[PDB]
């Protein structure tokens, strides 16, 4: 069902967490203040590990989403910030597993829009 | 340039409107609770009308996109289901521009809502923090 992405991101973790960890120093350059690499490479590794727990939908990663929500939350990650990479984050995987181009995006779409929707929700819940 | 969406979405208000409309009845029913048809059709325009001023980028809108969040927040809709319907409004108007390259659409489409979705996302749990 979402086995094409599934499995596409298994077999390209490590390019992944680089290209991911490579998306959010970009992203942060435009920030007041950069947190240090590892600290983004980190991320990007719990993030892939919710994905890799995500096959089926959003409910088996929960206590990782509310962690990684938290998490950014606690370290000064604004849903802003956080919203654009995620949207920035399935688009680079498109550029990867591109290379129909339209029904690819409707498969990566369906895999990841509940994944970060729950995590947008918990990022909110960590403040109210 | 956001033209091509930004001129599609001038020309079919009316449209747009009522297919957002829908999109938001349609998602309430599976909430606690609906809120009035009324209710969601001025979401609907209340978001048209921050598109309408986001042609260069999502900063015109601010105040506009501030009090549309939180509303949101006040009326009891959560992150997830502002998310959920926010990601329905460009597919659907995808739908609508389509049958009027498919993957070139999709990318003016994002870039055109994205920035002010994140922006919408940001004020909605700001008001919060
Ligand atoms: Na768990």
């Amino acid at each position: 069902s979402n086995q094409t992405v599934y499995q596409f991101i298994a077999e390209n973790q490590n390019e992944l967490l680089q290209l991911w960890t490579d998306t959010l120093k970009e992203l942060s350059e435009q920030e007041s203040y950069q947190l240090t690499d590892q600290v983004y490479e980190n991320i990007s590794k719990e993030y892939i590990d919710i994905l890799l727990l995500s096959v089926k939908d959003e409910n088996a990663a929960e206590s990782q989403i509310s962690e990684l929500a938290l998490r950014a939350v606690q370290i000064g990650l604004s849903m802003k910030f956080l919203a654009t990479a995620l949207a920035e984050f399935w688009k680079r995987l498109y550029t990867k597993m591109n290379d129909e181009s339209t029904e690819l995006i409707w498969q990566i779409d369906r895999f990841f829009s509940p994944i970060n929707t729950e995590i947008f929700n918990q990022y909110s819940i960590s403040w109210e």
